[PDB]
């Protein structure tokens, strides 16, 4: 026997009304493929002769190693986005512009508009350098090292206020000697008020001067600085005034005094002196362009007034001529 | 022929002891499955009739182009989480809260505890702007502009120290006219320190005063300062003490001057002065009311002492009577 | 019937030159799979008997839901590697050594280098808090609290400049008493500049001098500052120099004074006093150790010169003798 099957083409199978018996083979002649009969239904709705089930097959493909495109998509909304994070180049590029608390330069303005005190504190209790240091070694400027201003006439705090203990002097000023001499002063003040001393000072030495001035001639030559003087006074009118009254030097003691009131020295010997009382002494020879009003003398060493002769000479004539 | 085959449910056969030829065909009859006998085994041993094998299949899906869920874990690994990683917004809303070295505006206090010199160091040696700059245009307030203390009593250094080279003044203080008229100072100094002067002043002038004060009337009313001086001194006790012998004015020169110690002039004229050695000069007419005491008269413009006036009244008595 | 089918191993029919009838079946008596004839081809090159395409399984995986290798690989592309980008934790490590605009505390220098003026410029206007408040409770120290240095000769701004409208003193210093006196001064200022005074004060006061200088006893027994003065002044050579001319006190009015140029008082009561024109004023009895050259006496109680003592003794003697 060589067995052959009812057969034709497969699209003619699936309108044939032939009924194959139960296990009675048919074949698709352009397929290659055969269905068995289950004595009743069509050919179209027979199933093939060995099975078409997935679950079935032998070396199937690691499905369940396989990532779903869900399973990815929910862990890849747990990642940053490139776009929305900076690099660390990029973080660092940032950072350096920033100001380091350790220290660093600034190269720009630093403004303080405030929101113990001081919009700047500086607190140099535990350590042993500067607190402001400010300098400069240019030829020419157009402003100040440092600048303090005041601009209501309510104001009612200092500029600058030290309060100084210890064992230096509080505030020093060096203006150091230039190459060639110029019109400078260590410090110029002035004020245009009228009911405040443009300077006060107050001390309470027990053995020398609240201020002292000292001038060291500026030369080894004996009489270069024949026209300076320790302390010049100048007493002046208003730019278009009709004068002054303002007095020179005015000394008082409201307590009273039992010192000399002015005492000048020379090589630290007493010349001119004016004593608590009023009183004065003068060492040489002196001089009165005018008269010199004063008392009758008592002393034989006491200036004579004219009353004094007068009397003399009048009782002198009265005794000769009787 | 239509040929039928050995037959019955799949269940049935895997129980069955039918034992199919080889090639015999025997079906499944609710399944609609063949398998071909080996001549040995049972049907539930034999294998079907066409291949069930994953890799003969055609048409297969790509596998090796989908991810598998080690590889995707292993790359997921290697990127950042959104939670733990701050967004370009977050970096620059934290970015902006920081001080940029170019410059910026503070808000609230810069304090500096320190861990050429200075906690700020401020150098202006390339550049003609100033260094710190402090103003307030309000109308009070309840601290001054700057601030400089110390508090130990060892305190070896200043608060202050300008170390100047220029062609100005090394510090200028300004007090400006006031709307109207108030009880305050340019500068006010006070010490209590027994053991130094208040303040020292040193200059080495050729030609000028080591001090100079300029008094200037307020007014065009030529005698509306008459009570203001250039220079006031006090001297007073302590509260509760019992007096003070303090001098008022102390002139020396400790080396030796051949200057004025003293010389008051009014409209650059002399009018009154101390020498070098003590005798003095005044212009006008003079007062004292007291004796004078003096030596005895040689040139005939020298005020005459009472000895003198005794002696020329005696001789001349003598030689009347004979 | 039990049909058997022309049969031989796989190896075998592919290289057999058998060729099946149309739907004839032959069998691979090693593998159980069955061919059909077409009634040309070899058996090798005829299909199976039932299909082995993959479109036509059941149970298929859901290969379309499955994310493939390229998908996976773009979608990371957009993540963010975690080795180029900083962690939250990073970031506040590296934000939190930055100064925030609110305020912080240095712990190192803050130096500016420069690319309303100043490095550091503070306006106070709106707030009632101190600009730059620097204090040290340091036992000693080798920098002062601050430090103003300008270099060149030609430097032509001020190191400090005050300019001062309010109701109080523009700058104060208070030199605190010390638990023990020391030589410490509130104000030191040297100068070695020949053509300018070492400081220069201007004021237009109505009815107080431009300086007043205060000294106060420290003791409250009345003779213990007996050495002490408000004003001390000293005039000395250079090192090395031959000597000095400089003058002591110098007071001019350049315009032309009405006042006292020199008003000394005690208990403000006129002891002594230089009048405008030159003529003083003595309120006790003086001495001068020299002779005292002046005007013949008009008045009664003025002075008597020589002249005229000689005078009224030679008409005396003429007038007895005849
Ligand atoms: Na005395
Ligand atoms: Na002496
Ligand atoms: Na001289
Ligand atoms: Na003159
Ligand atoms: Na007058
Ligand atoms: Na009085």
């Amino acid at each position: 026997l060589r067995v052959q099957f009812k057969r034709m083409k497969a699209a003619e199978w699936a309108r044939s009304d032939v009924i194959l018996l139960e296990s009675e083979i048919g074949f698709e002649t352009d397929t290659g493929f055969a269905r068995a009969g289950d004595g009743h239904n069509r050919f179209s709705d027979l199933g093939y002769i060995s099975p078409l089930d997935y679950n079935l097959l032998t070396n199937k493909p690691n499905i369940d190693g396989l990532a779903t495109k869900v399973e990815t998509a929910q862990k890849l909304q747990q990642k940053a986005d490139k776009e929305t994070v900076y690099t660390k180049a990029e973080s660092k590029q940032e950072l350096d512009k920033k100001l380091n608390l350790k220290g660093g330069v600034m190269t720009g303005q630093l403004k303080f508009k405030p929101a113990t005190g001081g919009a700047v504190n500086i607190d140099l209790s535990s350590t042993r350098g500067a607190g402001v240091v400010v300098y400069s070694d240019n030829d020419t400027s157009d402003g100040p090292l440092m600048s303090l201003r005041t601009g209501k006439e309510t104001f009612n705090q200092s500029a600058l206020f030290v309060d100084y203990k210890g064992t230096t002097n509080a505030v020093n000023i060096a203006m150091r000697q230039p190459t060639t001499p110029n019109f400078s002063s260590a410090l110029n003040i002035t004020s245009g008020n009228e009911n405040g001393s443009a300077m006060q000072l107050r001390g309470s030495e027990k053995a020398l001067g609240t201020l002292k001035i000292t001038h060291e001639n500026p030369s080894i030559g004996a009489d270069y600085d024949k026209n300076a003087a320790a302390l010049s006074i100048d007493i002046v009118k208003k730019t278009n005034g009709a004068g002054t009254a303002a007095q020179g030097i005015y000394i008082n003691s409201t307590s009273g005094t039992t010192g000399k009131l002015l005492r000048i020295r020379n090589l630290s010997d007493d010349k001119f002196y004016v004593k608590s009382d009023g009183g004065f002494y003068a060492k040489e020879t002196s001089q009165i362009d005018g008269n010199l009003k004063l008392k009758d003398p008592t002393a034989n060493d006491h200036a004579a007034t004219k009353a004094y002769v007068d009397k003399a000479i009048s009782e002198l004539k009265k005794l000769i001529l009787k």
